[PDB]
């Protein structure tokens, strides 16, 4: 019988939930009979990202309708679906890139799982992350809760958020890998929301950069690690419904350095000299006059006020780093979503 405290055991259950893995696949219209959870592989996915990279290049550089259709036919061969939309544009590509991002982390969670002691303690060790419950009445839980209420956007009014549990986390080797940037200026505690089915992958391997095979054109600001300073922007990425109105969000200390400010899409491979991050400018920004500090990290917990900028693609800000060593995962929050 496991010694871990109940909110932790309950977190481990959610993360390694094989049912939620299948649900998330069927939501991306995958053919479970032609390709179930067990038949999913890292290199199949990586090859499917490569076909998408080839699709985007064929659309860009003038290629025959016959060519793109063959590249498309191969994607659907490699990843069987059951609905066959032609992958001939940036939109069709982004939708498949978003699905593979989920498949890659689902296959990570199923590889660990299917690879003496209580099975919960075993699965917790495969995470290679120390997890502690943060006491509700601490300074840490004071700051983390205010950040939530304030930075929830007015337009994402469809639900209200309620904090269930706050976990302090520590990935093995992350502080040592972080050491080079531990010095950098502009250090912000930012939100990163993802489906619960991706958390085994995020804790075991940390937040990564998409595989080399993934098209840089498949992400608005290219192949980086993305954060928001507005809780609801990241909480929307939890994709909580009603069969599961409980999602997980991360808080990571991010080494922003010099921010390359952008208003629109920029499919960036590497940053220009003199820059360490990208800041996508939102129409609404959390007030810089209500900012606070926590353990050497700046917290933009200010309320949502106009940034001035109007000619932008983004309603709200977002932050991108292009080195995995620029992020320090600090907290995992378990949230309750209350829909209208
Ligand atoms: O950080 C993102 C990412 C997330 C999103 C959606 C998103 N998800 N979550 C957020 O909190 C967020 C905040 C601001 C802007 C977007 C987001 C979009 C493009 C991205 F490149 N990654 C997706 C691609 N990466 C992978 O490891 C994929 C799984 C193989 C690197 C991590």
């Amino acid at each position: 019988k496991s010694k871990l405290p109940k909110p932790v055991q309950d977190l481990i259950k959610m993360i390694f939930d094989v049912e939620s893995m299948k649900k998330a696949m069927v939501e991306y219209e995958i053919d479970l009979q032609k390709m179930p959870l067990g038949k999913l592989s890292k290199r199949q996915i990586q090859a499917a990202y490569s076909i998408l990279s080839e699709v985007q290049q064929a659309v860009s550089q003038g290629s025959s309708d016959s060519q793109i259709l063959d590249l498309s036919n191969r994607f659907y061969t490699l990843i069987p679906h059951d609905f066959p939309p032609l992958l001939n544009n940036a939109d069709s590509v982004q939708a498949k890139v978003e699905m593979l991002d989920n498949l890659l982390d689902i296959e990570v969670a199923y590889s660990l799982l299917r690879g003496s002691k209580d099975p919960i303690d075993v699965n917790y060790e495969k995470l290679k992350t120390d997890i502690k419950v943060v006491d509700r009445d601490s300074e840490e839980a004071e700051i983390i809760r205010k950040y939530v209420k304030n930075t929830h956007a007015t337009t994402h009014n469809a639900y209200d958020l309620e904090v269930i549990d706050i976990f302090k986390i520590e990935r093995e080797g992350e502080c040592q890998r972080y050491k080079p940037f531990k010095q950098l200026h502009n250090r912000r505690l930012l939100w990163h929301g993802s489906r619960t089915t991706n958390f085994a992958g995020i804790l075991s391997q940390g937040l990564r950069i998409a595989p080399p095979e993934a098209p840089v054109t498949g992400y608005m600001f290219g192949k980086g690690i993305y954060f928001a300073d507005m809780v609801s922007k990241s909480a929307n990425y939890c994709h909580t419904s009603q069969g599961d109105p409980i999602g997980l969000i991360l808080l990571g200390e991010v080494a922003l350095g010099n921010m390359y400010e952008l208003k629109h899409a920029s499919h960036i491979s590497k940053l220009p000299k003199g820059k360490h991050s990208v800041k996508g400018l939102g129409k609404t920004t959390p007030d810089p006059s209500a900012n606070i500090s926590l353990d050497g990290v700046d917290v933009p917990l200010g309320t949502g006020i106009s940034s001035g900028v109007n000619d932008t693609s983004l309603l709200y800000n977002e932050y991108i780093v292009y080195d995995i060593a620029q992020v320090n995962l600090k907290y995992l929050l378990k949230l309750k979503f209350n829909f209208k």
